C-alpha cells in the first residue's frame, strides 16, 4: 500500500511504459472511440500521474487506480451516445462501478478487418512519425482484442517495433518484414488461444482439473523443488488465473507480480534458472519466469515403485488425502519426464487413480495394483508413435506436401467441414510439424502439445458456432486431457455422401501464375479438398496421378503464349481424364 498508487506505478514502469499501458487499457474499454480521443486521455492521465510523482500529497493523487480509471472513463462526454448501457455504470460507485465496466467490455466488436498496408507505406509512416504510427497501430490492436492481457500486448508491440527498425532499412524491406509480422501474428494469436483455453478449462472442468495441470507443468519446470513448494506454487497459480480470467487487469497484474516476487525471493527452493529473470523490472518478471526453460532434474532420482507400488501404506496414504497423494504421484512423474506433454502425464495420473479406486477396495490391494505401471506403456507410446510417423512424413515430403497429405486425411475423416477451415487447419498443422519435428525426440511431445492445443481450441470455437459434426462436438466437449486422442481416433467418414460435380471449382485461369506462392498454394489446396469431397473413395496413388497431372498442366499452360486458352483447352483435358481415373 502506498500514499499515491498512480505515482508508484509511474516510477515503477517508467513514463514510456506507462503511456503505452494506459493507452492499451482504455482502448480495450472504449473500443469505438477514435484514436485522437485516446491520445488526449493518455496525455491527461500521464500529466496527472507526474503531479503525483512530484508530490504524493497532491489532489486526487491518493485515490485508488480503479477509482482513477473509472473516473476518467466517466468524463468521456459521448459515452452514453456510443456505449449506452456502459454509461449507467457511472451512476454506481466503487467497487460496483468497476465490475459494471468489466461486464460491458465487448469481446467481439464489429470493427472491419485491420488491413495490413504496403510495406513501403508502413516503413514510410514509420520513419516519418514513429510514435503516431506505432501507437495508432497499437490502439487498433488493443481495441479489437479487449481481453488480451495488456503487458503481454506491450511485449508483442515492442517486438513489432524491432521488426520495423531492422526491416525498414533493409535491402528487401518485404523479405525481411513479412515473415516477421506473420511470425508475430501467429504467436500473439497462440497466446490469446492459450489464455482462453486455460480460463475455459477452469470454468468447465473445475479447480481440481486445473490444479492437476499446474502440478504437472510446474514439476516439469522446477524438478529440484519439493512437493510442498510446488504445491504452494500450484495454489498461488490457480488464484492468479482465477483472478485473470475474471478480467480486471489491475487485480490480475498484482496477483502476477506478487507471485513473481515470491518466486524471486525463493530461487533456492525453486530453480537455478531464474537469476536474470529475477532482476528484470516488475513489468517483465512474471513474463520472463513463465518463459524460462526447465531446470535440470536431479541426477540419481529413484524409480517411483517404492512409494507408489511396493510400499504397504499405499491405500492408507491415498485414502487420507486422495488429491494430495495423486498430486505427489503427478509431481514425481512430471519432474522425471520433461519429455512428456502435460496431458499425457494427466492420463497416467488418471490411470493410477482409477487403479487405486478399485484396487484399494479389493481383497489385497497390492496384487491388484502390482502392475499398473504396465498400463503406462501404451499411453506413453501412442503419442510418441504419432510424432514419429508424422515427423518422418514431414521429412519425406515437405511442409506444403505434408500439409496436402493432412488435407486429404482430415477431409476424409470429417468432410462436412468448410473447405476454407480444412485448408487453414491442415496448413497450420504443417507449420507445427516444421517447428516441432525440428526438436529432438525428447522435446517434441511438449512442443506438439503446445501448438496442437492452439489449433484444436481455434477449430473448436469455430465448431461451437457453426458446428458440422457430432463427432467433433464430442471431441471438443470432452476432457481437455482426452481431446487430442478423440480427434486422433476420428475414423474416415464412410457415411459421407459425395459432393456433386461443379465444373467451375476445378477450372483454373491465368491468374494462377500471376499469384503469390501462398495464394497459389491456397488455391491448389482448396481444390484438393474439393476433389476429396466429390471423390472421397480416391486412393493416395489415384490422387497423386490427378495431382501430378495438375502440376504439369500448369507448368505447360503458363510456359505457352496463349496461356488463357491452354487453361480451358488443356483444362478440359485434365478434368475429363481425372473424372475417368476416379469415379
Ligand atoms: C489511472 C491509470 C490506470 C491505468 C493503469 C493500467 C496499467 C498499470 C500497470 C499494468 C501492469 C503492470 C504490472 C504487470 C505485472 C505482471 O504481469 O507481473
Ligand atoms: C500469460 C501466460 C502464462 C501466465 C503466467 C502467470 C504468472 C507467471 C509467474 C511465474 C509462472 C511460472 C510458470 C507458470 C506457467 C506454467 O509453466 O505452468
Ligand atoms: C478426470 C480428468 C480431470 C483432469 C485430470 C485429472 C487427473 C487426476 C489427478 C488429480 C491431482 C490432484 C490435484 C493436485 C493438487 C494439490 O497438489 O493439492
Ligand atoms: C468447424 C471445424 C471443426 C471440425 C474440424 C475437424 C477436422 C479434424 C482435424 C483435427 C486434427 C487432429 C490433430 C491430430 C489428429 C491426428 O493425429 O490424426
Ligand atoms: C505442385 C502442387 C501440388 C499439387 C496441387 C494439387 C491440385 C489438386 C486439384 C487438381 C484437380 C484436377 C481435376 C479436377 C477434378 C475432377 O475433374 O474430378
Ligand atoms: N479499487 C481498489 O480498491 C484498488 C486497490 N488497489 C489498487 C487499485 N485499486
Ligand atoms: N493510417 C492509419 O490510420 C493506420 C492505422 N493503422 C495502421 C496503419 N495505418
Ligand atoms: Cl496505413
Ligand atoms: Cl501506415
Ligand atoms: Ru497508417
Ligand atoms: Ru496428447
Amino acid at each position: 500500500a502506498h500514499k499515491s498508487e498512480v505515482a508508484h506505478r509511474f516510477k515503477d514502469l517508467g513514463e514510456e511504459n506507462f503511456k503505452a499501458l494506459v493507452l492499451i487499457a482504455f482502448a480495450q474499454y472504449l473500443q469505438q472511440c477514435p484514436f485522437e480521443d485516446h491520445v488526449k486521455l493518455v496525455n491527461e492521465v500521464t500529466e496527472f500521474a507526474k503531479t503525483c510523482v512530484a508530490d504524493e500529497s497532491a489532489e486526487n493523487c491518493d485515490k485508488s487506480l480503479h477509482t482513477l480509471f473509472g473516473d476518467k472513463l466517466c468524463t468521456v462526454a459521448t459515452l452514453r451516445e456510443t456505449y449506452g448501457e456502459m454509461a449507467d455504470c457511472c451512476a454506481k460507485q466503487e467497487p460496483e462501478r468497476n465490475e459494471c465496466f468489466l461486464q460491458h467490455k465487448d469481446d467481439n466488436p464489429n470493427l472491419p478487418r485491420l488491413v495490413r498496408p504496403e510495406v513501403d507505406v508502413m516503413c514510410t509512416a514509420f520513419h516519418d512519425n514513429e510514435e503516431t504510427f506505432l501507437k495508432k497501430y497499437l490502439y487498433e490492436i488493443a481495441r479489437r482484442h479487449p481481453y488480451f492481457y495488456a503487458p503481454e500486448l506491450l511485449f508483442f508491440a515492442k517486438r513489432y517495433k524491432a521488426a520495423f527498425t531492422e526491416c525498414c532499412q533493409a535491402a528487401d524491406k518485404a523479405a525481411c518484414l513479412l515473415p516477421k509480422l506473420d511470425e508475430l501474428r501467429d504467436e500473439g494469436k497462440a497466446s490469446s488461444a492459450k489464455q482462453r483455453l486455460k480460463c475455459a478449462s477452469l470454468q468447465k472442468f473445475g479447480e481440481r482439473a486445473f490444479k492437476a495441470w499446474a502440478v504437472a507443468r510446474l514439476s516439469q519446470r522446477f524438478p529440484k523443488a519439493e512437493f510442498a513448494e510446488v504445491s504452494k506454487l500450484v495454489t498461488d497459480l490457480t488464484k492468479v488465473h482465477t483472478e485473470c480470467c475474471h478480467g480486471d487487469l489491475l487485480e490480475c497484474a498484482d496477483d502476477r507480480a506478487d507471485l513473481a516476487k515470491y518466486i524471486c525471493e525463493n530461487q533456492d527452493s525453486i530453480s537455478s534458472k531464474l537469476k536474470e529473470c529475477c532482476e528484470k523490472p516488475l513489468l517483465e518478471k512474471s513474463h520472463c519466469i513463465a518463459e524460462v526453460e526447465n531446470d535440470e532434474m536431479p541426477a540419481d532420482l529413484p524409480s517411483l515403485a517404492a512409494d507408489f507400488v511396493e510400499s504397504k501404506d499405499v491405500c492408507k496414504n491415498y485414502a487420507e488425502a486422495k488429491d494430495v497423494f495423486l498430486g505427489m504421484f503427478l509431481y514425481e512423474y512430471a519432474r522425471r519426464h520433461p519429455d512428456y506433454s502435460v496431458v499425457l502425464l494427466l492420463r497416467l495420473a488418471k490411470t493410477y487413480e482409477t487403479t487405486l479406486e478399485k484396487c484399494c477396495a479389493a481383497a489385497d490391494p497390492h496384487e491388484c495394483y502390482a502392475k499398473v505401471f504396465d498400463e503406462f506403456k501404451p499411453l506413453v507410446e501412442e503419442p510418441q508413435n504419432l510424432i514419429k510417423q508424422n515427423c518422418e512424413l514431414f521429412e519425406q515430403l515437405g511442409e506444403y506436401k505434408f500439409q496436402n497429405a493432412l488435407l486429404v486425411r482430415y477431409t476424409k475423416k470429417v468432410p462436412q467441414v468448410s473447405t476454407p477451415t480444412l485448408v487453414e487447419v491442415s496448413r497450420n498443422l504443417g507449420k507445427v510439424g516444421s517447428k516441432c519435428c525440428k526438436h529432438p525426440e525428447a522435446k517434441r511431445m511438449p512442443c506438439a502439445e503446445d501448438y496442437l492445443s492452439v489449433v484444436l481450441n481455434q477449430l473448436c470455437v469455430l465448431h461451437e458456432k457453426t458446428p458440422v459434426s457430432d463427432r467433433v462436438t464430442k471431441c471438443c466437449t470432452e476432457s481437455l486431457v482426452n481431446r487430442r486422442p478423440c480427434f486422433s481416433a476420428l475414423e474416415v467418414d464412410e457415411t459421407y455422401v459425395p459432393k456433386e460435380f461443379n465444373a467451375e471449382t476445378f477450372t483454373f485461369h491465368a491468374d494462377i501464375c500471376t499469384l503469390s506462392e501462398k495464394e497459389r498454394q491456397i488455391k491448389k489446396q482448396t481444390a484438393l479438398v474439393e476433389l476429396v469431397k466429390h471423390k472421397p473413395k480416391a486412393t493416395k496413388e489415384q490422387l497423386k496421378a490427378v495431382m501430378d497431372d495438375f502440376a504439369a498442366f500448369v507448368e505447360k499452360c503458363c510456359k505457352a503464349d496463349d496461356k488463357e486458352t491452354c487453361f480451358a483447352e488443356e483444362g478440359k483435358k485434365l478434368v475429363a481424364a481425372s473424372q475417368a481415373a476416379l469415379g
